[PDB]
């Protein structure tokens, strides 16, 4: 990495997706600031590190959305975010605003280096509305 490897926040409930991703951006040259598997853990793994580059699914252990944790951390940092999912259309569902980067699962790696690659290449400097 030219930037450091930049640590990444995974929120996943299944393990064999979440250590796919680690493994996967990990692979990019890039670290894992924490896994969770609900928004709680979400707020828990940011209230110990802040990540870089987060990642969410829609579907968490606890039930609540993975967006939601999204806007948690949105609402303490201004940090890239993807969003890996089986549910695409539920980010469409007349919420108006679309996801900056939308992966579907299951996805392919070649896809999420590509978006990771993406999300770090437009750093959130600017102030967007």
């Amino acid at each position: 990495g030219a930037m450091g490897s930049t640590n990444v926040l995974i929120i996943e409930d299944e393990p064999l997706i979440s250590m796919q991703l680690e493994d996967l951006v990990r692979s990019l040259g890039h670290d894992i600031a924490g896994t969770a598997a609900t928004r709680t853990q979400a707020q828990e793994a940011v209230a110990k590190e802040k990540p870089g580059l987060v990642l969410a699914d829609i579907q968490l252990a606890d039930g609540s959305s993975g967006i939601d944790a999204v806007e948690d951390i949105l609402g303490q940092f201004d940090v890239p975010v993807i969003f890996i999912t089986a549910y695409p259309e539920r980010l469409l569902t007349g919420d108006r605003p679309e996801p900056t980067y939308l992966v579907t699962k299951p996805f392919q790696e070649s896809t999420v280096r590509t978006t990771i690659s993406q999300a770090l290449f437009f750093q959130n400097s600017p102030t967007a509305v």
